[PDB]
């Protein structure tokens, strides 16, 4: 969990290095993917010109960063392409929307095997809380494992934000943007191991799987998507978690919808609050400080 964090990135740039990395993804069960594209005049939805290309799995402790703008489309998906194919090979994605759209539309490959991270999260709000909402990374890693991100560069960030060039063209990478890229799939892939295998989490993954792959087959149609499977960008179709997760949740205290039992307000302020002695599980009639003939 802590050595995934610390994962070098391999910048891979040549035909060399991507038969070598190719070799490596071929021995993982899971893969966390991620991309950086050119930031857009419009700030649109649809991605724009693929820069790279993340990948990050458990064969192996390295951040792969293709350079797709170097080594060209074609000759990363004649690599690539039935490993993205195989469904025996789990993808990871945090948010999958776009990158399905842009690999389907930019480099003609439709992965098979997609597990949807932020989904996932959202899958346990609905079955708990009957939340449809998507949360952010940071949000995500405190809450599933604890940990409090860095928080990207701020120069890095600024020029995304504010969208006037395409920023990722230029050639070679300075270090603080490659770091910058390498950063969402080490994260990708240890939240992996908190929610995939675990007998806490209270949705089975198969579950999530198939309500990924209705994601993966709205977003990848090789054309840009007009229509979004979500009423809004932050949140998740109900129909959908209807179908895949099931009926919603809520308190099983005060019956309401948006939080658990252990979060109730109204349970821990209907507790008894002892007006002698303050202390929460007990009233003063039955205190043994204010009545020592009970004890
Ligand atoms: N305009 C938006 C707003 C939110 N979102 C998604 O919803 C998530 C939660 O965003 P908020 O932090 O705004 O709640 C984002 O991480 C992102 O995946 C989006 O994709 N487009
Ligand atoms: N943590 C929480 C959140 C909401 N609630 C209660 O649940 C009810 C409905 O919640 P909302 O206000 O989120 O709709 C309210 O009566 C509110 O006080 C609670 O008792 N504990
Ligand atoms: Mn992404
Ligand atoms: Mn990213
Ligand atoms: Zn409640
Ligand atoms: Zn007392």
């Amino acid at each position: 969990s802590s050595m995934i964090l610390k994962y070098p990135y391999r910048v891979v740039d040549t035909h060399e290095k991507l038969k070598e990395a190719v070799t490596s993804l071929q021995g993982a069960r899971s893969i966390a993917l991620d991309i950086e594209a050119f930031c857009t005049t419009d700030q649109a939805k649809q991605l724009g010109r693929i820069s790279l290309v993340q990948a990050c799995s458990d064969a192996k402790p390295v951040v792969f960063l293709f350079d797709v703008l170097t080594l060209t489309p074609d000759v990363f998906v004649k690599d690539m392409q039935s490993l993205l194919s195989d469904r025996e090979i789990r993808k990871l994605f945090f948010d999958c929307r776009r990158d399905v759209e842009a690999l389907s539309c930019q480099l003609g490959v439709k992965p098979e095997g997609v597990l949807d991270l932020q989904v996932f999260f959202t899958a346990i709000q609905w079955k708990l809380r009957s939340v449809n909402r998507r949360s952010g990374m940071g949000y995500v890693l405190k809450s599933v494992a604890g940990l409090t991100r860095q928080e990207g560069d701020s120069a890095v960030q600024t020029a995304m934000t504010l969208g006037n060039r395409p920023v990722w063209d230029i050639r070679p990478l300075p270090d603080h943007f490659l770091e910058y890229a390498a950063g969402d799939v080490r994260h990708i892939l240890l939240l992996s191991n908190y929610l995939v295998g675990n007998k806490d989490v209270p949705v089975d993954v198969v579950a999530v799987e198939r309500l990924t792959a209705q994601y993966v087959e709205h977003y990848a149609v090789g054309k840009p998507v007009i229509t979004e499977a979500d009423a809004t960008p932050a949140e998740v179709n109900r129909a959908w978690l209807e179908r895949y997760i099931g009926p919603g949740g809520g308190c099983h205290f005060c019956g309401a919808k948006g939080h658990t039992e252990a979060e109730c307000f109204k349970k821990q302020n209907g507790k008894a609050k002892c007006s002698f002695c303050g202390e929460v599980g007990h009233t003063a009639r039955n205190c043994f400080k204010k009545h020592p003939q009970l004890l």
